[PDB]
């Protein structure tokens, strides 16, 4: 009567992986480094009537190559690929994170969602159509988020859960 989902958040430094996680789990945000990430790893929530235990693994603080990152990529059932819409380099890095996950899984069909975070900020440098084209080429959804206003936060994590369900049922 509960179903666990193991969700992994990946992306360049400072894109908001940890803020997205804390907003989902604690309904909390601060515009600074948030030490409550240490306390923010499981949320129990009902999604489409299913009582779901969302275990969120946040790669913040890991080196770009580490044994713990590999453990996260091996255990994760779905991945959020996060970039920030005001940081072009973080968008350019998405290719690397996608390839790294695929190479661990030996699969071309891993549940993922592309997330463009910090959508509350003006002066974006990554346009939406760029991200839509990239997500289309990967076969995965794109969702714009803000960990500050909570724009898109439930949409991003719940969409990833629904992609996992589709994957499990064929
Ligand atoms: C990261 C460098 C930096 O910003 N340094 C200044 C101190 N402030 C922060 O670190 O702020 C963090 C978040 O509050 C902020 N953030 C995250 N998501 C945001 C959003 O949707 N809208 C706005 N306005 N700010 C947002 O970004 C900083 C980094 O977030 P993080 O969550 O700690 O980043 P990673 O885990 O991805 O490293």
């Amino acid at each position: 009567h509960m179903t666990e989902y193991k969700l992994v958040v990946v992306g360049a430094g400072c894109v908001g992986k940890s803020a997205l996680t804390i907003q989902l789990i604690q309904n909390h945000f601060v515009d600074e480094y948030d030490p409550t990430i240490e306390d923010s790893y499981r949320k129990q929530v009902v999604i489409d009537g299913e009582t779901s235990l969302l275990d969120i693994l946040d790669t913040a603080g890991q080196e770009e190559y580490s044994a713990m990152r590999d453990q996260y990529m091996r255990t994760g059932e779905g991945f959020l690929l996060v970039f920030a819409i005001n940081n072009t380099k973080s968008f350019e890095d998405i290719h690397h994170y996608r390839e790294q996950i695929k190479r661990v899984k030996d699969s071309e069909d891993v549940p993922m969602v592309l997330v463009g975070n910090k959508s509350d900020l003006p002066s974006r440098t990554v346009d939406t159509k760029q991200a839509q084209d990239l997500a289309r080429s990967y076969g995965i959804p794109f969702i714009e988020t803000s960990a500050k206003t909570r724009q898109g936060v439930d949409d991003a994590f719940y969409t990833l859960v629904r992609e996992i369900r589709k994957h499990k049922e064929k």
